[PDB]
């Protein structure tokens, strides 16, 4: 059925200020969003700030300033620096929004009339900084701020403390059979396939029942009430989770602001999400728990969760992503962020290798050929132009620039964001060969006829190309179709992934004396 395409990225704990991780996320949600807006599809994309906790509350101790003081100026601080990286989110939700608090109320009572919640205890280990649950098993020895003799996650290395709370108990272990099914019924509903085995032999050893409630005081009051039980407060995890459920049911103005919580969420055709991107960190939250809650209000399920390979959420090894953006810019930032590694952390992020990719794939490879085919030594009728008979050579690369669209569709499905990008430059390095094959440069004076033909599929290419590197290189994709010419209408919609779209006679864009896309820098 036809419905908005809903992407997430994970809501981030405002202890402290945005950082490469959450760009990241937030990235990848950008440009899966950004995908689909290409494809002419509505799209609904949601990022924001997991406000409460105990964590938070602390953090906010620490700078010695109210939690609800804290939280609004960290929040402000995610704003802008996911403006600064030029996104297209269509909503910033926090926790802290009484729209939010609403659902998360609704959400508690349908479990709790379910019969899924009863009063018990949870007694056990418990990593405050991850806000996780943990068993013996998941932890172990090592130290503090003190380098004192202290219990730590295996997970995470974070500092456990021992937990003996009476608790509002969810029952997890209910819900064992029916996650079963729901992966094995679903294969691809998480990515990459090692994280879904991962899942797989989890629940397959067995669910213990989650707690869904702390003790006020434990969580210096700052967070969301139990209905009807004010002495405990919602786990932040069960509270941050339905960030996905609120943010389906907001209706939402032409700045960004939120206006109106519909009552059902099929009024706005968002929920469940199309597409939930994660870091690894947070796969057990949103592969088991969430899941199981949605199965327990009877709600439908997400479609795909995708985990990459980050940890998310002094030492002298800083990264600043605006600082690195405006030295190297910020589309060829994003392009080496999301072509350097898949789903692994094993991919290197110096200098020396940023700039070897800016110089060799985005210069050398794509600008290059950009710089060639709209050339006036070459391009001297500064046109598309109608192409003569094509030899059995034209006809592998145009070949070639006609399946690349289903290709590079199905990697952007799975989501596999660095193959769509290595599928367009495989197509780039060919268009590239041809180019140097049939030297166009000399073609000018010997065979105008043959350079027609030449000319014509090369401009092609590198439209078709650019087309599906938009999501990309959002920006850069504009300066492109600007200089070839390309109207808007051709510049989105699954119309024009097909080879010949864009009609010969049509004109080039003006030039600029010493105008450069992306300009190479110094090894
Ligand atoms: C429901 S997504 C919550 C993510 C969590 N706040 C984190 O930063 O890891």
């Amino acid at each position: 059925v036809e419905k908005v395409f809903f992407v997430t990225s994970p809501i981030y704990y405002v202890n402290a200020a945005p950082h490469i991780g959450h760009v990241y996320s937030t990235l990848i949600t950008d440009v899966i969003g950004r995908y689909h807006r290409v494809k002419g599809e509505r799209v609904f994309a949601l990022t924001g700030t997991d406000e409460h906790g105990q964590k938070v509350a602390e953090a906010a101790k620490q700078k010695q300033v109210s939690p609800y003081d804290f939280t609004t100026a960290v929040a402000g601080e995610f704003k802008k620096c996911f403006e600064q990286m030029d996104y297209s989110i269509d909503y910033f939700i926090r926790t802290t929004n009484e729209q939010h608090k609403a659902v998360v109320k609704e959400l508690w009572t349908k479990l709790e009339q379910k019969g899924d919640i009863y009063l018990g205890r949870y007694e056990g280990w418990y990593s405050i900084s991850d806000e996780s649950f943990l068993t013996p098993q998941n932890i172990t020895d090592g130290v503090d701020k003190d380098g004192n003799p202290c219990k730590v996650s295996l997970e995470s290395g974070h500092v456990v403390t021992w937990v003996s709370e009476e608790n509002y108990m969810f029952r997890l272990s209910a819900f064992r059979e029916r996650l079963l099914e729901w992966y094995h019924a679903n294969p691809g509903c998480i990515v990459p396939e090692f994280r879904r085995r991962e899942v797989i032999r989890a629940v397959e050893k067995g669910l213990p029942d989650l707690s869904v409630s702390r003790a006020r005081a434990t969580l210096h009051n700052w967070a969301i009430p139990v209905p009807g039980n004010p002495d405990h407060c919602v786990y932040v995890w069960l509270d941050a989770l339905t960030n996905y459920l609120t943010g389906s049911r907001l209706r939402v103005d032409e700045s960004g602001k939120e206006v109106s919580l519909v009552d059902d969420f099929n009024e706005l055709e968002r929920f469940p999400a199309d597409v939930h991107v994660i870091g690894k960190d947070i796969l057990k939250f949103h592969a088991i728990y969430w899941p199981a809650f949605l199965l327990s209000a009877g709600l439908p399920l997400p479609k795909k969760i995708v985990a990459h390979g980050w940890w998310t959420k002094s030492l002298g090894n800083v990264f600043d992503p605006v600082e690195k953006a405006e030295e190297f810019g910020y589309d060829a930032l994003k392009y080496f962020l999301l072509r350097e590694s898949g789903f692994s952390d094993d991919g290197d992020y110096s200098d020396k290798n940023m700039i070897a990719r800016l110089n060799g794939e985005l210069a050398d490879t794509l600008g290059n050929l950009v710089m060639r085919c709209t050339s006036a030594k070459i391009n001297v009728n500064g046109e598309w132009p109608s192409p003569a008979a094509y030899t059995e050579e034209d006809e592998s690369l145009i070949q070639l620039i006609k399946d690349l669209p289903g290709t590079a569709d199905h990697y952007y499905l799975i989501p596999d964001i660095q193959k769509a990008i290595i599928a367009v430059f495989d197509v780039l390095r060919a268009i590239n060969a041809y180019v140097t094959d049939m030297a166009p440069w000399k073609l000018v004076k010997t065979d105008p006829e043959r350079l027609r033909t030449v000319l014509y599929i090369t401009l092609e290419g590198v439209r078709v190309t650019t087309l599906l590197l938009s999501p990309i290189l959002p920006r850069k994709s504009v300066v492109i179709f600007d200089m070839l010419g390309v109207p808007e209408v051709h510049r989105k919609g699954i119309e024009n992934f097909e080879f010949g779209a864009v009609p010969p006679g049509t004109r080039l864009g003006p030039a600029v004396e010493g105008e450069v896309l992306f300009s190479k820098r110094s090894t």
